[PDB]
């Protein structure tokens, strides 16, 4: 059943990973199949301990909905984007957790940082991961984001077989 | 047999939804299969209600070919199309009913305008859905679509398998 | 077996139409498959009789190998492309038969002409089929061509099933 | 099992090909499948004796790991690559044997030079293979390598089936 070939980028402070998941699927008693648990890319980011040593037990996620994917590959070398996500968001316990990934290029073009930043007020911590990622690395996220983007999407079951 | 995943875009006035449908073959007794009905992408609007509660009793339909596909695809930041339909378009019946889509984009470039129209002289009806679309939404279907082009084409039943 | 589903432009003079042809495979004693007969895309053009009436039995064809195919997907706005096939090339029937298929854009940029001249001095024949093809038209045919190179190619024997 | 279709390029000095390599699954027992064997798109170069005739038995090979397609793929007309690798790279016998390929633009902007250069100072040999590519045959390595990138990490494993 499952299936693991994440893209790995690993560096400095830490490691940075990403994986499509592939949306649900509720097969209705009327016929056929209907879309239910929306596909996303999965980046899982995790700290480094000794050189090219790295927790992965201190891992944070974040998933990114096709819109947000969509943003990504739409980015050129000087473009920046910000995703702002509470897991808990709209209801009384928003605010209690923040996770904000941000894409920046650097200042040469020779590639960009990417940040998540885990803010919990539960627990009282403030969680910074950041790695850097080449011109050539991004444009294999792209790539690979983009080859990825109509699967998550569910539109792959449309094929004439 | 089914299957249902459209994109959605859910705005303060409508309600956009997209997914492609693809054509029908005709197995000839020559032997192999024949393309039949047309594939298209097809859009859906439909009314906002309540707050973010839509009507989808007043759904309007606009079925885009190949080539409008193709037009679409093929937009920049700062491009309009408009496409014009009429259901019974090349009849006496012609001009009783008239769909146009249109596709503008916003003064700031920050994303796009798409709207149905659907004048009906014989129920004596005007109807305008109007859906908002950021940059990174039509980026979505501009990806999407492009992914969904061959398959509507019929050109997915030439793979080596 | 066989697939048919076709591209197809008609206009004034020529209808124009174009589908992949999948490359043949020898499988060896050895073990697996190996490629043998080339794909390509197969252009058909056919001559106008009636208002949007055509003669199919005077079609004539070009065969894009996946380097032509390569130069026509990276075409710009303002970009020319003529390729040169003779049947018998290379041989003493050589010149006997030449085909020439030239994409040239309009002044205005609102599309291209694609035209096949067949010149035949075995039976002093002289045929010129020209179809205008608009950006949309163009659109569809990049991203179909590009959708299926790699099929041509037979890459898509590449994959992790 | 086994499948060849490479795309191959045979110049005035040297032939050039290129095709994926799939990456291997060690199918763990705890359910599913697990990435290990890294994909790659394989380059062979080899000497041209008599005119259009090659000899084999002198080929070289290059291991393009999917990054290094990712910078290949994100070339422009005026853009270089160089790629180091050492096969024993990061031990004692590192410095023995050293592969680099270069990918460079000719002036009028009408191809690249591909260039695998061969140090072995255990046999006290040095080579170098090159090879001209046109825009359009470098046009469809792009295209084909960019359509191999996501089988080459696996990330064909995630279809909705």
């Amino acid at each position: 059943g499952r299936v693991f070939a994440p893209y790995s980028v690993f560096k400095g402070a830490a490691a940075l990973s990403a994986e499509p998941r592939l949306p649900t699927f509720n097969r209705l008693d009327s016929g056929g199949v209907k879309l239910n648990r929306r596909g996303v890319i999965m980046l899982t980011f995790w700290p480094s301990v000794g050189e090219r040593k790295y927790d992965w037990e201190k891992r944070q996620l974040f998933a990114l909905s096709a819109t947000e994917v969509g943003s990504l590959i739409s980015m050129g070398t000087r473009d920046s984007s910000e995703f702002f996500h509470d897991p808990s968001m709209l209801s009384s316990n928003a605010g209690q957790v923040r996770k904000s990934l941000s894409i920046k290029p650097n200042a040469d073009g020779s590639g960009y940082f990417i940040s998540l930043s885990v803010v919990n007020n539960n627990l009282k911590t403030n969680d910074r991961f950041t790695v850097p990622v080449t011109t050539a690395e991004f444009a294999v996220m792209r790539t690979a984001f983009s080859f990825a983007l109509p699967h998550i999407m569910g539109w792959d079951r449309f094929t004439n077989r």
